[PDB]
């Protein structure tokens, strides 16, 4: 019987937001210590929660709903301080005209949808008739007055589709910053608690490899954008701006934002307003 | 509509035999120009043939059965010149006692099983009662006199299980070399013909990236083995020996071996004995 140690099963978001990180994981050879799974953020969160992955990215709302069973990695996340560029509301009308109007939500999102609902309700005071559908701006603009998008589709609406067709594109990160002054965190990295307790060293090494790969990707952001631009409708300058506008930090100022967002949406989303976020503790 | 160009869909064998190549694809950043799929060699061959992949590894028999629709990459393959270490016959008896005996074959193989049958029949003159079962050396040795294994399971039988339990392990690469003097090629890399003709430059760039990634993996074989040993029952020295015993070349001497193997098995395996292997042509420069 082969009872040798097994690589951690690690998730990775397929969107452009984590393409630089994938570059870093490959350049550092870290990928060869992982058994990697690429998918959308809602699927990767489902897999980690049910046990098909050991470590991976988790959209913030789903982490908070499972905070007792997950331990978040410090100092890396998918966030913003101001505009995030790839989490948007695309609207054919001013936001204050969306009361009772139909608004399409993308099923790939869990956190951005709730943030958009929080802003429209508590900041702008409109209660749209929401419905969820696959991310497809052209279809959404035919059936609804506004749509919430994330990932490459939102980035495409922001940088290309919106300007071409004269559609308003509201940046969810900017709207939150205007409303609260705070940065925002859309996804964190976490280990299953049972895996973190069974394999403390592998969990710590995976954490440190993510930080090393993240740091390298920010040093080589221009290389990453030049290569990625060859496969996208976005050009090199647009990708480099996107990669540098994203905020991958996860320290005290970012946890402050998570705390307040959880407090405002918890009682209407399925977790306590004062939910505890457990961070992976470093070695003494 | 997003009509931008799309990355080639590229397969990659999950076995240890192609782990150094995976290291090179990652270190060179080539992976970020691929949409990669990792799987077993028989699944990756099915996907490429049916159109779920554009470029990828193909076990030799399946390539030969689809040679009209595939274009093989020159100068890279999975092969040997002598022992391959990870394609074996594990037997409790001398091979010449296998006539009418039970021999278990692993369904993960297409080329190694036919090579083992060719050797047992045409070199040793025995006609075993073959049957297929999942790769499980302990189970196979309980129900049969011999078993054919590939991949990590065969390497495990060769380096660990065989010596521990006193079982003979015959290297299919060595047996072929003894019989013919020739090296052997178990798998090649190929593009779908329709993809190669639709995207000639992406195809060429994928080919060149594989050669660059292969070259780097042989330069850094010790690094690769040291890292991989932490996740395997094999130690660093065993993996480094394995990675350097494998032969990743695919030039004239290796095509000579493919030609002769195809001639001996073609008419009983599903392709002409003189099947034509089309290689990706290099660009002429004026
Ligand atoms: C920055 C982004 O935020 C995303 C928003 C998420 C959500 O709303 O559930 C999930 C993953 C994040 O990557 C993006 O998708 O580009
Ligand atoms: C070198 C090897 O040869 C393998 C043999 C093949 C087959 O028999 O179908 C397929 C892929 C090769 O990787 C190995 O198993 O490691």
């Amino acid at each position: 019987v082969d009872n040798s140690r097994t690589r951690p099963r690690v998730g990775h978001i397929q969107f452009l937001a984590c393409l630089p990180l994938y570059w870093g994981l490959a350049r550092t050879g870290t990928l060869l210590d992982f058994e990697l799974t690429k998918d959308t953020p809602e699927k990767l969160s489902e897999q980690l929660v049910r046990g098909d992955l050991d470590i991976g990215p988790v959209t913030l709302v789903e982490f908070l709903k499972n905070a007792d069973d997950l331990v978040a990695f410090p100092d890396i996340a998918v966030g913003c301080d101001g505009p995030v560029m790839s989490c948007v509301i695309v609207s054919q009308v001013p936001l204050d005209r969306l009361d009772g109007a139909r608004v399409a939500l993308g099923s790939t999102s869990r956190t951005s949808v709730r943030l958009a609902q929080l802003l429209l309700s508590e900041r702008f005071g409109v209660q749209p008739d929401y419905y969820t559908c696959p991310p497809d701006l052209s279809l959404m603009m035919q059936e609804a007055d506004a749509a919430v998008l994330i990932g490459d589709a939102a980035l495409r609406a922001n940088m290309i589709d919106g300007p071409r067709y004269g559609l308003d594109v509201h940046d969810l990160g900017a709207l939150w910053k205007e409303w609260t002054g705070l940065p925002f965190v859309f996804a964190v990295w976490a280990a299953r608690r049972d895996y973190a307790e069974r394999e403390p060293v592998i969990t710590r090494k995976v954490h440190e490899a993510f930080l090393a790969s993240r740091n390298l990707s920010l040093e080589e952001v221009e290389k990453v954008a030049e290569q990625a631009a060859r496969w996208e409708a976005f050009d090199e300058d647009t990708l480099a701006k996107y990669f540098t506008t994203l905020d991958f930090r996860f320290g005290a100022p970012q946890l402050e934002a998570v705390t307040e967002f959880a407090r405002r949406v918890g009682p209407t989303t399925g977790f306590p307003a004062d939910v505890k976020v457990e961070l992976l503790k470093p070695l003494e």
